[PDB]
């Protein structure tokens, strides 16, 4: 109970990779021909994230070094860090023979799997209330050198027989050496600006297909694979697992919401090396070169949670309530105006949860200065250091007093209404007693659907407990109303309503007709019915996620991702 | 008391390997003959591994710095080993002179014993309830490197006599050196998905046996023995012990059954090294190669566990029970409909556990919301924060009150019923002690018959408390019922009782005339009489595992691992 | 008294080593002539193991981290080494010219101490009812690598002035290292199956006599001694001491008799190295080789002791005592089968240890379940959680009283006979006071006879308190029975009688006539007589070893380690 409260719940990310999505061409030179396979078996991606919410001080102290302060914690790091992120097991490989004329040309083609060329990650904030405050990778890695200078003489002299000669050699030498290190995936962080930070584990070393050649040539006639997986890591193809820290900071005492966004994403390039038929004075030699205009492919999946700055997380110190103990369950609870009443009590009711200080006085969570006084005990007030607001707990009794008159805090039988009396009477009644209640669990998370991309349009639910949809064949403008529509405008306008829809099937990918954004939603019932709008035969590359509810929840407002053209993703807020 | 409870026991992998199972051919261009023999002597596996079950934090604590989740916990560490892994003492050989035509070919053959190219350990999750949090070989090993770049001159000049000279060298150099360091077994972690996670100890450094060679080649007559030994580890070949842990992540309060499946393998590969007698300018010398396309056996053992998440281990507090003093011995026992009967107490019996909480109530390990309340006895109720749940322990007493009323809670004489009194009578008593109990210990351990391979089949045993089978040369399927047959469908069914058998002794093996799949299934009573089915006579490679039981034991459901076309493993569920 | 109980006793090994067991052929090539000689001078093994026997948690504790086993551990590590392993102080050797024709052939012989090839230690278990769990040296080092890359080029220029003349070099080079480091004598761990494990410390540099050359050859003439011993550390041949743990696992609740068998040996190698006389273009000159067919004989030695899983060892608790304090020395003794009675005390006497639990009862170390109960005093019965199994202290007394109905534990004045009373009479006293005693003194280790290898056979001693020989010329088998004689039948049966020998001589060694088997036993009487059976003439490297006992001791059973043809060794388990 002396400790410091924190907020903690694990976030996951889960996303199937098609086959199909790892499809690219079979050859760079002859990318035309030769038709498609798929570049990875199997490719998964699952991580699971570290949360923490916290404040900086114990309510109440003042002054300590620490300064007060609201934070967002994030973390990947040895005591979480999920499954990984995978993308094959084994190395493939196949021939490709000369086709075409073979006078000087390139004329074979030894294409492989992909191996990542670099993992991405970035965060971002909605707004620019968060600040950046730590990075665990406390920043780009600063490497030692070591130069090394040598400068001698060489003095020497031979004499010989056959004939007789004699001769003194004389020389001078000079030479530098330098040297330093360098790791094979390099941590290189990214802050693009004060509310967002992005990292990136790249390559430095063997980073280009032209260092994987363990040869330089061969006669004209030698065929053999040496494109090496030896120097290849299992960590670049095989599995990976991260470790980074970001940590965010808040105002002072800023009172309002915020989102913050978590991308992972996994960047894929296959390798695509081949020789041209060099015919220098040696011969016609075979000199391999890589090619590094081979396309890559990103692939990305995002989730989020939504914090509210007036949760009683950051108010530091761990809440209780008062059960009023005449009746077998009933608490004093308090609206948002002012007024109380007692009715069931809940373990999870910030209207309900309320602070003891140093000052013996009570807070409740609702507002830091919303606070409990007894010469008007029917509403609370801005309050202050009045000698009213001090209460005491006398010992081995259950008689909550005051310090301005020493008389208890006494409530009614059937009412519940709470006074100051010095000794109880028939109708009123003095016992109460207090506990702990978590009022510490974290809303559940809304996974995003689409893609989390451009400015994010926050726009509350509509009248009809549901949005309206302006689609055609691809997806336009989402909102609350017509004229509340972010995006395009080509597509007709549904008034869709949805109290009482068990899940939401929705379709996305790179959508052949234009872009790559969801255009398919599929709405299922609690029955399972479908009413579907959008195209489905002009997708491509299609992912699809399941978004699953109660059935007949009341939806409070969106998210969307959209760009000044069109919608680029959609949320729903839930309950 | 105050500290955090676990589970632990200890789960064995014991198997016989047969010098058959070890035999391969003499020689590699010359496999057609020579015959055969065995290449490894008395090969055996035996590891230990460690097994442990804990919450991440104690019941009724909130907001701790660990989010609350459920943990399974598989480690092979410094404190549990085992015994190792087997394959040899010495390293065998033997010589192959020429016996076909000798003009420019291949003619020396020296096969060796067989090192273990690689150990691999596979592990896996039933369904996806289950989830990959930590792995101690928290990735694959991120290698620093040291490249080092030197540029010089050489600036001499030199005189003599004989005639006179004078001359003046110059000259310019650049090198680049590039240097690492790379484990001989190096981990190699793979996660092939969120639900599965294989590691994987692999060849690096003299992988292949060409790496094996100490000379390049001799004269047209040299015979000599150069496969050499001393770069061969004997923790290659001799004996090798794991280390690595994977701990498993579950939901928050989920509810059901799950299934983890841990396989320990090594996989066998002899070594066929020639020479071949290239004819150069400098003669016919024998230039040696290494043969890589060397078939490889992989070898497998398999065992299981069936953890159950409303098992009171995953409450997070030690339980109690209550032993009503009146009698001898008679405790609380609640059914899951919610009533409660005194009768016969038992340490293991968990519809007899209790919590206590903070909250001073009294919390079942069958479901924490179930709760005893003192307005109803009769039954328990889905509990909340009423004064009436509140209990309080009298200083130096034995009379467990309440704090709605202080009344105590007292039984009858005779029938035991509770209730709730303020003073002791004839017939009712007030007594009541408690004690901690082992609710820990782990179900017995079965281990499983044939290939833990393919999709796995859940099915409960049939009304007749056994199986069917659907056998006949091959097993086809498995199942409780006819249409529950699960797999092929050419073998005749087969409705066999087993209420009141001993054993069952099951071979399995590389089945001759299809697969490698257990086919032979022979009951064993108590009396010890055998009914066997299947094909005992086209098996290969035949491994034998007896699995025992006490007589008349009521088999609660099957394990039946299975591709789409022949089941590839049983197991039976005991009581 | 709050600490885990251990027990712990020293076990040693000693062994005279003959020089005749020392000598080997003066020459190699020469073996048959030039006689023999001792190869080292007072060689002696002499070692000190440390044994300790405990459970891995406290009685009572549930569901701790530590699994609950049985553990047996072998340790040798710096606390407790022993004295060491000799074979010499000085490197002895002498010249041998060329006797026979000296054409073109060996003609040179330096022949010198002997170095041990290899220390060996085996460890093994009787049945399977125990495991290896850990193991110090965790396994065979893996060793890291460094391999360094370096590819570079040469430009340069020349001018000179005789005639004039300019020349320009240009070269590419390329180059790769390899290193690595490599322990004298690495350490090499040997697991067998899963009952016996062994461990070889073994030569790798220097390993073969080749590598003892300080020169490639000389002239014609030159003579001298260059088998350098500064190469040679006197950790090979002078002394050494090993370093290694071995811990034994055994079931959770299994009850029986297992034996675990120490053998220590030390492998011999004399060192033979000539020269041949190469005639080569250069001239006849003498290229060293080292003579690795040399013979290497295996030196061994064995020791035993015999674990109870009963014992109460493995109870996890410090046991206690009852002395009824009405008599001065009486104690409460319970017999096999449940009933009790009142004896003289002894502080070893396992009938009459006792466990106090956590829940209040008395459980005897006869059976874990074995528990007293007060409804019928007069035996003890299997125990669970009555309330009339409960016993309490009373404060600042000695009255053991009950929980049930609260009276005290008395007994009677003349027989002692226990009861229930609330208040003590004339004839019944309640007294009763207890104190922690030693039950943890290990059984009388017994050395063995002969050479501890083959299966092990087992049987009890005999009708005559002895055991039935049958032996001629050579020991053929031996047993309690004329049908109980395991190994050879050759040899007449003898019915010997030893109820009341004082020691026996065995002689054993490499019998000339057969094998290397003990096969004279001479028996010694208090008084001194022998009497001798076998044959001590046909007997060549004859070692003996004494073995002592109090006169008239009943031997127990026996232990005779045998092949299928003959007796390997035997063993007397005494009281």
């Amino acid at each position: 109970t002396n400790t410091l409260p924190h907020v903690a719940f694990y976030i996951s990310v889960n996303r199937a990779i098609s086959d199909e999505e790892c499809t690219f061409n079979n050859s760079w030179l002859w990318k035309n021909e030769k038709g498609s396979r798929p570049f990875c078996k199997d490719a998964n991606i699952s991580l699971i994230y570290r949360v923490n919410l916290e404040r900086s001080l114990q309510y109440g102290i003042v002054g300590s070094a620490a300064p007060d302060a609201k934070i967002v914690r994030i973390s990947l790091d040895d005591d979480s860090t999920g499954a990984g992120i995978h993308l094959n097991d084994q190395l493939g490989y196949r021939q490709f023979g000369a086709s075409y004329t073979t006078l000087d040309a390139y004329f074979r083609e030894w294409s492989t799997d992909a191996i990542a060329q670099d993992y991405r990650f970035v965060f971002n904030a909605s707004n620019n209330k968060a600040q950046i405050l730590k990075t665990f990778p406390v920043d780009n890695i600063n490497e030692k050198f070591e130069r090394k200078e040598v400068s001698g003489f060489a003095l020497g002299v031979t004499g010989g027989v056959e004939k007789a000669k004699l001769e003194a050699r004389a020389s001078y030498t000079q030479s530098r050496w330098l040297t330093y290190n360098t790791q094979d995936y390099r941590i290189e962080r990214n802050a693009k600006n004060a509310q967002a930070v992005s990292f990136t584990w790249n390559r430095q070393q063997y980073a280009t297909a032209e260092s994987l050649l363990n040869r330089s040539t061969d006669a004209l006639w030698v065929n053999t694979y040496p494109v090496d997986v030896n120097r290849i890591s299992p960590l670049s193809y095989a599995s990976f697992v991260p470790k980074m820290d970001v940590i965010y900071k808040a105002s002072a005492t800023e009172t309002g919401s915020t989102d913050f966004i978590i991308d992972s994403s996994v960047n894929i390039r296959p390798i695509y090396n081949g020789a041209y038929k060099h015919y220098y004075v040696v011969g016609a030699h075979q000199f391999y070169h890589g090619f590094e205009d081979t396309p890559r492919r990103r692939i990305t999946k995002s989730a989020s949670f939504t914090v509210d700055w007036d949760h009683p997380v950051f108010t530091g110190g761990r809440p209780v309530n008062l059960q009023l103990a005449s009746f077998n369950n009933r608490c004093i609870q308090v609206d948002a105006q002012g007024r109380l009443a007692a009715n069931t009590c809940d373990s999870q009711q910030s209207a309900q949860s309320f602070i003891y200080d140093q000052l013996g006085r009570y807070v409740s969570a609702s507002n830091t200065k919303l606070c409990l006084d007894g010469e008007a005990l029917d509403a609370l007030q801005p309050c202050n250091q009045n000698l009213t607001q001090r209460w005491e707990w006398r010992k081995g009794t259950d008689e909550l007093t005051n310090v301005y008159s020493g008389e208890s805090l006494g409530h009614d039988k059937q009412t519940g209404e709470l006074g100051l009396y010095a000794s109880s009477n028939d109708a009123v009644s003095l016992r109460t007693i207090t506990a702990y209640t978590d009022v510490f669990n974290a809303q559940e998370s809304s996974p995003i659907l689409g893609y989390t991309q451009g400015k994010m349009n926050q726009q509350r639910v509509g009248q009809d407990h549901r949005l309206y949809v302006r689609a055609g064949a691809a997806i336009d403008a989402l909102g609350s109303a017509s004229d509340l529509l972010v995006g395009g405008n080509g597509g007709s306008l549904s008034s869709v309503d949805l109290s009482g829809v068990k899940s939401i099937t929705a379709t996305s990918g790179d959508f052949q007709y234009g872009g790559q954004q969801l255009v398919a939603l599929t709405f299922t019932y609690q029955d399972g019915r479908q009413q579907t709008v959008g195209s489905k035969a002009y997708v491509t590359n299609a992912h699809e996620d399941r978004f699953d509810l109660p059935a007949a929840a009341k939806i409070t407002q969106l998210k969307i991702w959209s760009d000044d053209w069109l919608v680029k993703g959609v949320q729903f807020d839930l309950n």
